[PDB]
């Protein structure tokens, strides 16, 4: 069987409870993350302890909370109390966790159930050569040795709007921030890194990234997490909005794909 599972956020408690709910059995059972295995939540040493075992019955994207735990990690950023990474940066293992962790992937595609997945989704503005393009250059500098500089660089809300002519410093964020920070877009396809609210109460003319046609989200199912406020509901057809918000109190939600069945498990705290 194939589950997929939204932003687990160091709910290491929860992740076990849900997959064995479903009796998840690796060898004979799939398990695709949306990325942001860390942070907020008490157990994030657990979580990439558990995932990282996994090997290759785990396909994984990496979220933004993920990228900052690896730019607090190289001293690039400053740690903010509430992500509770302390446990996981202090652990004797902690180099073996975090250089793996960088060297996973942006975007997963499987052409037999014609999904994607990516942390935030697919821009409008892009077609699948050009998020795998992007996803390829954005993993080589992160599996680079000079990762620390990417890191660095990645921080910016300019630009946003995607062009073929994009290079450097701009392309990189702009790829960043598509793969691991969107929510709203503008009519145009133009991100807007403001926004942060549910549609609903979302400001004209913004609009939710996936209520926009573009090529990828035609002829693809796509999966994602990091929007929290969507609280996985609202979405057209083929999109699965899989982060209900388990850190904060809401549920980890499960999607087995096989028949579209859900499984959740309710937050302990
Ligand atoms: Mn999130």
């Amino acid at each position: 069987a194939t589950y997929l599972i939204g932003d687990v956020h160091g709910c290491y408690d929860e992740l076990i409870a849900l997959l064995h709910k479903v009796e998840f059995t690796p060898g004979k059972d799939t398990l695709w993350l949306t990325g942001a295995l860390v942070a907020r939540g008490p157990g994030s040493l657990d979580v990439l302890r558990y995932v990282k075992s996994l090997g290759d019955s785990v396909r994984l994207v990496l979220g933004n909370h993920d990228l900052h735990l690896l730019a607090v990690f190289a001293g690039i950023s400053r740690n903010k109390p509430k992500d509770r990474l302390t446990p996981l940066l202090e652990a004797p293992d902690a180099d073996e966790l975090l250089n793996w962790l960088r060297r996973q992937p942006l975007l997963q595609i499987d052409e037999e159930k014609k999904l994607v997945m990516a942390h935030a989704g697919i821009t409008p503005q892009w077609d699948l050569q050009t998020a795998k393009e992007c996803a390829r250059d954005v993993e080589a500098v992160l599996s680079s040795d000079s990762y620390p500089f990417f890191l660095d660089a990645m921080y910016g809300d300019m630009p946003n709007n995607w062009s073929p002519e994009l290079r450097g410093l701009g392309r990189l964020r702009f790829i960043t921030n598509a793969f691991t920070r969107m929510r709203f877009c503008f009519p145009n396809g133009q991100l807007d890194m403001y926004s942060k609210e549910s549609p609903e109460e979302a400001p004209a003319p913004l609009k939710p990234w996936f209520a926009i046609p573009g090529p990828v989200a035609e002829e693809y199912s796509i999966a994602f997490g990091h929007w929290a406020s969507l609280e996985g509901k609202g979405t057209p057809e083929g999109i699965y909005a899989l982060d209900t918000g388990c850190c904060w109190g809401g549920t980890l939600t499960c999607l087995r794909w096989e028949d579209k069945q859900y499984f959740v498990q309710p937050s302990n705290r």
